[PDB]
């Protein structure tokens, strides 16, 4: 039996594994933000805390963990935990969609030219590192009194037992981390008046940080299991859902539409959509890109047209006219739809057909700009809701010219990944092979040559078209 | 009683017209359209000839046109009709629409630079003059033959009378005829190294030119009654409408825009896109440009948006969100009209798309008026009619946007015919004036522009002008 827990935004969901990689338990308690002033956004890490042990607690009650063997932890990422030399809280943590410390986020550029060549990223507002930057400046009384600084996800490790760590793809997430050497950037700390010694151990993902404290373990009904390192939301949710070797890549459609792919190796392209980073697993990088924005994109347009359904458009995509208009919808990504207008003069199936091409067009350049990185898939695991529509999932092939392999499942999240990493560490013998399967295949969509020639050339609108037009 | 005919591009349709100037009857039979190659737009002008009749006969079932005393004909501009010494077609007639000419434009004002001020107009390939420049070139075999050159509703006339002529506002656009002097230019016909004697005879819309000949007046059951000039459909539409003396104009949105003003003299302002011609009445001029077909826009957004009728459009409109950003419609004329929607968001509903299109659309039609007013135009109030003014909310909006009084009119339903019968009232009524035979339409209702939406409106059409300007580039 295997324990995952993730720290997400909304709450904190943990998960109980039976031996052979099924989900046998499941719980979640809500968590509330806080939003002091505009673009802050911060939790009280007593209250993950508490919201975890609550959460275990309503777990062991329903199934006793007394056979648990291992536990690993996922958790939203870039969020800083300041905590004093007594491991007590300073202040409350500053989230990954906190924004107040963007100008502190040009300074630390400022200060190490070479940032975005270490970090492989260009320097956010969510990031980790700006914002200690931020809290020393606006808050010195407390930056003094710094002794550790931890992410989300291993301020719970710290609770659970007594230990400093935190994985490489959390790590990277900070700005501390040099991505490449998976280790922390003295160049980058000191720009920020920071020391290893105040950052937590690095380990990978699947490496044991340590054991759960008596007290905790009595208090969840469970022996002293050991905790592995775990992941980052997004790396711990590619691990559960086995994307994990080298080009691989899934696409998820989406209250985001995100391109996740592993990599051979350290790539990046900060001036980009691009994020670098490490994955929850030894020797292992990935490239993620965030795009539309096909849930939001496709109903607008189905109200837009009278429509309610986005089954509907869909449908009415279907029985436009080869009148060739063509249409040629450009959307804009806040957010927001810039928005493009179009060309035409016909009718509301045919807008519903430009409309699921625009989309189209905008997702197969998101995923050619990772994939001219150093990523080139053989397949695409296609999953979420935006993609139970067969005919827009066809599309996606012949626009794309990628193989896009349609699975189910893909619910519970980072925290599947947490007990499969914990898995991993509990069985030294079975390989990852073995460990980390992937969603059950439902339908596979090759591009259609016919259909895949004939647009490459039409996307070549999203070529001038998308460029002579911005303004916006 | 009196018949007008409207041969246009799609159909002929015949009416009679009682005489008090009312429509007792009406019937149309359709035409086809030759598209052979890209640019090509032919007809038969024989096709011509048996819609014409076979409407005229179906006219006749319906009442006796034993009492009809004039006919007048009106028809589609600028068609090139090819005849030999025996009176036979030599090739299709090129029609309006038709482009293979673009070329045999440029050379024609290149070996006649006064052109445009002869002819006071663009030479354009719809125009007539250019495509028999182009048959010179490329069928100078056809060419050799040619003994007369018609339009189209002057071969329609040769047929029922056989008189070869033709009226100042149809000759007009021909680009043969010196416009300002109502008579044709030696210099535009040399050019074209044609003569007067391939040329008909040249009258004013509202003069006789011939009778119906015996077996026509006997096969369509009338007499052998005079038959009057007529003029272009836009011209004789205008009589119809009542649109004669200078400063007297009207927007028409209907299937086709036209927007159709009586100059004060005759005004030359080609290098725009307004068009300067003789009007089909004596001592008239007049300038007309192309306009958007609101009413096929209007169509086309009730259905884009579901809401299936023009009225729930124009009710929509008004329920948009006036927090939602603006919405841009930009209407690109070449109905058609290509479009572009510039600057859509999640806030952005069918309401506020509605609203987004009546406004582009006006503002693109107060702007087309615009360019004709500051030609010389100077109209205190504007009539108008069609199908797209059907609706008072947009009359005034509209209105309000161009800051000109419109009063809308019933009865542009009938169209030039209506004109056609109207020039043969005159005919055969000598010793009346116009003031009595051509009334203006029933006043429906007069909109006055508000001034608060007026100036509400006018920095969104200086940015409705920019934005254009701006993709009229990625246009065409």
């Amino acid at each position: 039996m295997y324990i995952g827990i993730d720290l997400g935004t909304s709450g904190v969901k943990v998960i109980l594994l039976n031996e052979q990689g099924e989900v046998v338990a499941a719980q979640t308690e809500k968590l509330t933000v806080s939003r002091p002033h505009p673009l802050w956004s911060e939790q009280d890490p007593e209250q993950w805390w508490q919201a975890t042990d609550r959460a275990m607690k309503a777990l062991g009650d329903q199934h006793s963990l007394q056979d648990v063997k291992a536990l690993g932890i996922a958790g939203q990422m870039h969020g800083a935990t300041l905590l004093d030399a007594q491991q007590r809280v300073l202040r409350p943590a500053i989230l990954w969609n906190d924004g107040r410390c963007a100008q502190e986020c040009t300074l630390l550029e400022a200060r190490v030219p070479q940032s975005r060549v270490i970090t492989g990223n260009l320097m956010m507002p969510g990031f980790t590192a700006p914002k200690l930057l931020w809290v020393q400046r606006h808050e010195p009384e407390i930056f003094r009194q710094i002794d550790k600084v931890l992410l989300p996800k291993d301020y719970l490790r710290l609770r659970m037992t007594g230990e400093f760590a935190s994985d490489m793809s959390d790590a990277a997430g900070t700005m501390w981390l040099d991505v490449a050497k998976r280790d922390w950037s003295d160049v980058m700390l000191q720009a920020c008046d920071l020391s290893r010694d105040q950052m937590p151990a690095l380990y990978e993902g699947s490496e044991i940080t340590g054991a759960l404290l008596p007290e905790v373990a009595k208090a969840w009904g469970m022996a002293t299991v050991p905790v592995v390192a775990g992941g980052g939301d997004n790396a711990a949710g590619a691990v559960g859902v086995g994307m994990v070797d080298a080009n691989q890549a899934m696409l998820s459609l989406g209250t985001s539409g995100v391109y996740f792919a592993v990599s051979e190796g350290f790539l990046s392209k900060p001036e980009s959509a691009v994020h670098s980073f490490c994955h929850a697993l030894p020797q292992r990088w990935h490239l993620m890109s965030v795009m539309l924005s096909a849930a939001s994109c496709l109903d607008w347009a189905a109200k837009l047209t009278g429509l309610s359904n986005v089954p509907a458009l869909i449908a009415a995509a279907q029985q436009a006219d080869e009148s060739a208009e063509p249409v040629w919808f450009l959307p804009y990504l806040q957010a927001k739809g810039v928005f493009f207008g179009l060309t035409h003069q016909h009718g509301p199936n045919e807008l519903a057909r430009a409309v699921l091409e625009g989309v189209g067009y905008a997702l197969a350049d998101g995923m050619d700009v990772v994939h001219a990185c150093g990523i080139k898939p053989q397949s695409v695991t296609l999953i979420g809701g935006g993609a139970r529509s067969e005919y827009w999932r066809q599309m996606l092939a012949d626009i794309s010219g990628q193989q896009l392999d349609y699975r189910t499942g893909g619910d519970v999240g980072p925290a599947l990944g947490a007990a499969r990493l914990a898995q991993i560490a509990a069985n030294p013998e079975k390989s990852l092979i073995e460990l980390l399967p992937q969603l059950p295949l439902e339908q596979s969509h090759l591009p259609d040559a016919q259909r895949y020639a004939a647009y490459q050339p039409r996307r070549e609108t999203f070529r001038r078209l998308y460029q002579q037009l911005l303004p916006l």
